[PDB]
């Protein structure tokens, strides 16, 4: 699967650097080099936290046009109730917005109940990077829409 | 009950392999062989993982024409709450597109602990293949829908 | 509270019959002997299981015209999270389509641990039939909507 | 705060009418003792039961005009699953109704473990009567929304 | 990041005016002085309770226009279920208020076990003021939404 003329946006949150920036990488690189798709067709921008990413990538499918979106956050079970009703609250967001638009939306939020979980899932301590999945799952729905 | 002239569409998910041919197996040999579904009017599309299944039938509903649409993917207990929040979001959202549409969308979604309880649902280790269930609803959903 | 005039629909999944008959009886019994609805102004559709009952009650509904519309469905506790997932989508669903075209849907969903609690619930071993007191409310809240 | 002016509707079920009455009448009494609501300016509609909430409600936003209203159920958790799929369904509905609307609902339903709670929440056995709480939101409200 | 310019709106419910007033407090402040946003374009309602969070703001939206929106509240558990329904509805609410309108909503809610959890994170204690961080969310948001 190719994807040259593809446009594609990734909006990530900003807490939990650490696991994200390789969550990011692992799209962008696999993109580029499995999908042939071109850098400058890639848009990055970034939220405080995961709340804001469905109206984040709301606000960005009103301005320009894209033929997929990846939605990256991680989500760290506290002390309080805050984790369980954030998570279901953004999932549930990102799941609209994608319905609501005709827009693919690639659901890169992880849900763990600790840091180590996280960075695992994102490819550090022997773990799987899950970005590059995100990645390639953004190409192939991008291309199944047109 | 018979439907000849049914169009029907099945989405299904590439998690999980081993389970999932066997549920799609199940579903179409079932309309083929009981209801008389013809082999041209049957689509078979298939999406990355379960988190695309809406989306991916949403657009398939929106270029061609169906009579009935049938969704199938697994979703294993993992170690983080991950299971939780997507089974319940693509669960909502089947239902959703189903709803939007006014196309009957029959839920192939297995929401299970373990492998085993997958693979028992899909007619293996003397389990009974829900696909069959499942083709046989599409069928009369279908129908019903005439 | 008598509605000779109310047409009522009543659509049924069919797993579990042992509990679903019993469960439509009394609704149709006590909508007859008790608030004068007449036989024929009563329809009786029915759907494989509980997750096609949003979308049939949402079918009927755009075919004809009713006063009121009664979803019975019963769901038992299994071995995986089918069950969690399954009733809460279905519960949620009516309550949507009744909203949406403002045709009053009363819950007739059981969600139950084991078959006895459903049998008891539609009267049997002792129990009282929920199946009457869904066919007052349908009369109820059919005038109510005139 | 007062309102001579507003007009006021309360949708109230018909179970647990022991814990009902006590919470509509402080709802009542408190409005029109401290708000200056006029009895004139109060209707009083009522359901089978919580289910019939949402749906009562918005019939009744139908047909006439309120600034607010105050819908009022209780529900006891039982033997089945059923008390926390319908309180979540009833909760959300009635939420939507109010901000599909635009006209503010106040939510005066008692999700609790036993009857006691619900008694204790009426004012009885020394507790404190929460319709009171409800009456003085929904003056606030509908004034707020001029 | 500035925003001389931006026009920001918060709604705060009253129960628990010892956690409400600091977190409000923190959120002015961090606008004011690390922002520069403009006293005189900074909005404060309030209402009774967290149920009346969503339909506040969604009132206030239609009068005036906003860059960004905070909804603070804070949900305490208590011997019923009601923390864990009012919470979800309240969560799902703000998040939809949000989506619908186009006009970021900062999440500013507080769902915790204890009034201790909820002073520590209002900064008393040794805690983190959450409403700073919500404060910057707000600027930050606004500005990108332009
Ligand atoms: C107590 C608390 C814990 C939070 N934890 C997270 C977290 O683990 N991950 C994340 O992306 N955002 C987190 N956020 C921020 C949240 O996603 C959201 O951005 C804010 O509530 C709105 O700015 C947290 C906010 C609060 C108040
Ligand atoms: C940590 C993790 C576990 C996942 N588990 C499953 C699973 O059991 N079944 C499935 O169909 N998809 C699974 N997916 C993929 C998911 O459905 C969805 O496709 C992606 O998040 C979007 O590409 C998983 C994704 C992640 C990141
Ligand atoms: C594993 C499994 C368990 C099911 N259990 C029930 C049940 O208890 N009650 C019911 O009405 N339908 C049940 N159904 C069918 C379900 O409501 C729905 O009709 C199908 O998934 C779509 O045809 C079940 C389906 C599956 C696959
Ligand atoms: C098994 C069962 C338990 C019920 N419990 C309550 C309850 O505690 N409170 C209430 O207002 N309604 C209750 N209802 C009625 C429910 O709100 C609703 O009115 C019906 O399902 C639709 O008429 C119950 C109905 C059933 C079948
Ligand atoms: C039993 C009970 C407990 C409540 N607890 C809270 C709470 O912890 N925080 C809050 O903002 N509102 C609370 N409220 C009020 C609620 O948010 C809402 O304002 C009312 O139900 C509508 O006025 C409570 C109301 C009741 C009846």
């Amino acid at each position: 699967l190719k994807g040259p003329e593809l446009r594609i946006l990734i909006v990530h949150a900003r807490y939990n650097l650490q696991a994200i920036e390789p969550l990011v990488k692992g799209a962008v690189e696999t993109m580029i080099e499995k999908h042939d798709v071109k850098l400058e067709n890639i848009d990055i921008e970034s939220v405080p936290g995961s709340w804001e990413l469905p109206q984040g990538i709301r606000a960005s499918i009103a301005r320009n046009t894209y033929d997929a979106v990846i939605g990256i956050g991680v989500l760290i079970k506290g002390s309080t109730m805050h984790f369980e009703y954030i998570s279901e609250a953004v999932v549930h967001g990102l799941m609209r917005v994608g319905l609501d638009s005709g827009v693919p939306v690639i659901l890169g939020l992880l849900t763990v109940l600790n840091e180590e979980q996280a960075l695992y899932r994102a490819g550090l301590n022997g773990g799987h990077n899950h970005g590059n999945d995100w990645g390639s799952a953004a190409v192939e729905m991008g291309l199944k829409a047109l």
